[PDB]
């Protein structure tokens, strides 16, 4: 008895537009580790629904194109942003890695590559946020910028990212 929604990072994803195919690709992390990832190719749109935040995300092959997040505070917002940056598969995300990706669960099972990324950045996102890039923003009604330290800005924002008012 089957929904087309899936879970990732504690968010329920639902594709609302586009399609993708996959290819496996070896990437090099910022910690000099080689990691085999399943890369999705194609333009897609998704809704994300979590317990404390919701989002809409557009992406293409290893690119976050746009993200809008709504959340009840800075931490719930940042959790949603991290999941979307990992989910995007961006090379700047892969290059912000600073530790070994050999995490296990409480059963001694190795997390899969996408979950290794998630766990790494859920533990510390500061390099992720610093290296993602920012962009000047226009005064768009209903939307506010968010800086790399997760505080609001009407002037600049993480590249491709906005927070809904
Ligand atoms: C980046 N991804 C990840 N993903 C989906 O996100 C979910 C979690 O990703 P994952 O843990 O790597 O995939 P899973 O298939 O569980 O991994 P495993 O290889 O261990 O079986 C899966 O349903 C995967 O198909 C995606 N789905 C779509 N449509 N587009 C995308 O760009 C992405």
């Amino acid at each position: 008895r089957i929904s087309s929604s899936f879970s990732f990072g504690g968010f329920t994803f639902k594709r609302t537009s586009g399609s993708s195919v996959t290819k496996e690709e070896e990437v090099l992390t910022g910690n000099l580790q080689t990691l085999k990832i399943r890369v999705h190719e194609g333009y897609e749109e998704f809704t994300m629904v979590g317990q404390r935040a919701t989002a809409i995300l557009r992406k293409a092959t290893r690119r976050l194109i746009q993200l809008i997040v709504s959340g009840r505070n800075e931490q719930s917002i940042a959790e949603a942003i991290i999941v979307a940056m990992v989910f995007s598969q961006e090379d700047c995300m892969i290059k912000a890695v600073r530790g070994d990706l050999n995490f296990v669960n409480r059963a001694n099972q190795r997390l899969n590559p996408m979950h290794q990324l998630l766990r790494h950045f859920q533990k510390d996102a500061k390099v992720l946020f610093q290296n993602w890039g920012t962009e000047p923003i226009d005064n768009v009604m209903g939307m506010i910028g968010i800086l790399p330290d997760m505080t609001p800005s009407t002037e600049m924002s993480l590249r491709g990212v906005r927070v809904s008012k």
